[PDB]
């Protein structure tokens, strides 16, 4: 097995969700704690995780949170501590999620699979790993989005790169 030296990931959650949050219906915004933003993608930076190159499995862990708000605080969605887990060319996007429904009632979903990953590219070597995957929304993710997206909806794709040591 190989440890992650430096990893980075790029994921916008969903472009149409960003535009909704910042648009004239939600009249909302987001705040970031330990996460950046560029190219309409949240920017994650991590130095932990491990990759079993022999078996092409791994987990790439990131700190940081995104906090979406809208509708005078009725919409309140937190996504934190994302993790890209892979086994072969499939995997899971895991995060800690707390979100509210349209009544403003919050649910702590805990640490949950937000989507299943299907990698279009996944490369692993002695010194690096990188990949890009489509993200298919999970049951818990659909509930966290207040049922506005159905399970299986395609979110933004996620990409990552990591040095390994
Ligand atoms: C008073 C509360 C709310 C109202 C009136 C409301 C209303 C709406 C409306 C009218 C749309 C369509 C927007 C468009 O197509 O441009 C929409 C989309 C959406 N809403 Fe809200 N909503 C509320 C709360 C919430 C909450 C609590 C969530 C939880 C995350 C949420 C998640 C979404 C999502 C995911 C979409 C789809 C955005 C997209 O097009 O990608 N909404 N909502």
């Amino acid at each position: 097995s190989l440890g992650v030296t430096q990893a980075s990931a790029q994921w916008g959650v969903k472009a149409s969700f960003q535009n909704y949050i910042r648009g004239s219906i939600a009249n909302g915004s987001w705040t970031l704690n330990g996460v950046g933003f560029d190219n309409q993608q949240f920017q994650f930076s991590g130095n932990s995780g491990a990759v079993d190159a022999e078996n092409k499995t791994g987990s790439i862990n990131f700190p940081g949170s995104i906090h979406f708000t809208g509708h005078g605080g009725i919409l309140d969605m937190q996504i934190a501590n994302i993790e890209i887990s892979f086994n072969g060319n499939s995997g899971e996007l895991i995060a800690d999620v707390v979100s509210s429904d349209m009544d403003g009632n919050s649910t702590n979903y805990g640490r949950t699979v937000v989507g299943t990953l299907n990698f279009s590219a996944l490369n692993v070597s002695a010194t690096e790993a990188s990949g890009s995957a489509s993200v298919s929304l999970s049951q818990s993710g659909s509930q966290a989005f207040a049922d506005f997206y159905t399970p299986g909806t395609q979110l933004d794709p996620i990409s990552f790169s990591a040095t390994l040591g």
